[PDB]
This record gives structure tokens, C-alpha cells and sequence, in this order.
């Protein structure tokens, strides 16, 4: 079991000051993660852990398949 | 255990102008990966495929995980 939710779709539909305050960092530090939209997921164990990791594919920009 | 080899150690150590040939980037983009140095990994299938992704913890560098 794990809830595995986007930095993006836990600070806003459950807000921000909780997902700052689950993995410390500040708000000015999840907005500005929000802010990159860059592949920001988080990973949250039952055991109320913040487990934040990025992964992006290379390059940014064009299109390809996985 | 698949071949992982770095955007840097492909492309330094058999030429950024393959390293794009077999990614169809540009060669602007694979020294602009490599200048910004994100954990940009390089994933090349066995099937002589490649898949380049990124990689980095939240925030900085997890010191202690759980």
C-alpha cells in the first residue's frame, strides 16, 4: 500500500501548507516546485512520509513514445 | 542489469553526434543536458534501443530515507 499522488495534486487538492508541512519545506519551496511544472511526484507511505522524487524524459521539448 | 550510461559518458565517450542520432535530438540539446548536468541518465535497451530519462531527489538529496 502507498498513496502515490503528484506534488501538484496533493498541495492542491489538499493544499499546499499540508504538503509543505509533511516534507518541511517551506510554501515559497512547493510553490516554486509547482511553479517548474517540471515531473515533480510524490511519494507518500502510509506511515505519513513525503517521499518527493522527479523523473523527466529526455529531451523536453518533441515527442516520443514510452 | 540493462546498460545505463550517462548522457555524458555516450556522448564523451562515443560522440554526442551518435548520442543524437540514436535519441533524434539535436546536438544543442544533448550539450545543453550535459552542460546542466540534471541526473540525466541513458538508458540503452538491449535491442539496441536507447531511452535517456531524468532522475533527482526533493528537495536537495534525501540524507536519511524513511
Amino acid at each position: 500500500m502507498e498513496q502515490r499522488i503528484t506534488l501538484k495534486d496533493y498541495a492542491m487538492r489538499f493544499g499546499q501548507t499540508k504538503t509543505a508541512k509533511d516534507l518541511g519545506v517551506y510554501q515559497s519551496a512547493i510553490n516554486k516546485a509547482i511553479h517548474a511544472g517540471r515531473k515533480i511526484f510524490l511519494t507518500i507511505n502510509a506511515d505519513g512520509s513525503v517521499y518527493a522524487e522527479e523523473v523527466k524524459p529526455f529531451p523536453s521539448n518533441k515527442k516520443t513514445t514510452a
